């Protein structure tokens, strides 16, 4: 038994997997679903803090499960949850700007960004830690 499988990274109870290949938003959603896990949704601050450090270091845009696709400008996780008032200080100074229509968040350096939902880009799947 091992708390996370092979290749996923372990941080407080969950274990995230960085994918090594790219995907569009909506094929990133299948693609953590068929391995039991979740576009990574992040709940705490501690959370982000540590995602947005693997992300700067692994210098690739990578996508989250956040989108204002039902409604412009009101941003919810695909868990169904809302972006609360304290996570907004991350996004990137001039973010989020819709500029050409986009509609789903990644990381970007060292905050949020808002691009299309139709590029391709890396994605980390969340999923609760087995415990052994
Ligand atoms: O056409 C350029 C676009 O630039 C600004 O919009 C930003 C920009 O972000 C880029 C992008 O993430 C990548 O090139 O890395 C850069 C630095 O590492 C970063 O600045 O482009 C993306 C993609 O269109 C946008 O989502 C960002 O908001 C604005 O000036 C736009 O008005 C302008 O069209
Ligand atoms: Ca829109
Ligand atoms: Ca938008
Ligand atoms: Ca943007």
């Amino acid at each position: 038994c091992h708390p996370c499988p092979w290749e996923w990274t372990f941080f407080q109870g969950n274990c995230y997997f960085m994918s090594n290949s790219q995907r569009n938003w909506h094929d990133s959603i299948t693609a953590c679903k068929e391995v039991g896990a979740q576009l990574v949704v992040i709940k705490s601050a501690e959370e982000q803090n540590f995602l947005q450090l693997q992300s700067s270091r692994s210098n690739r845009f990578t996508w989250m499960g956040l989108s204002d696709l039902n409604q412009e400008g009101t941003w919810q996780w695909v868990d169904g949850s809302p972006l609360l008032p304290s996570f907004k200080q991350y996004w990137n100074r001039g973010e989020p700007n819709n500029v050409g229509e986009e509609d789903c968040a990644e990381f970007s350096g060292n905050g949020w960004n808002d691009d299309k939902c139709n590029l391709a880009k890396f994605w980390i799947c969340k999923k609760s830690a087995a415990s052994c």
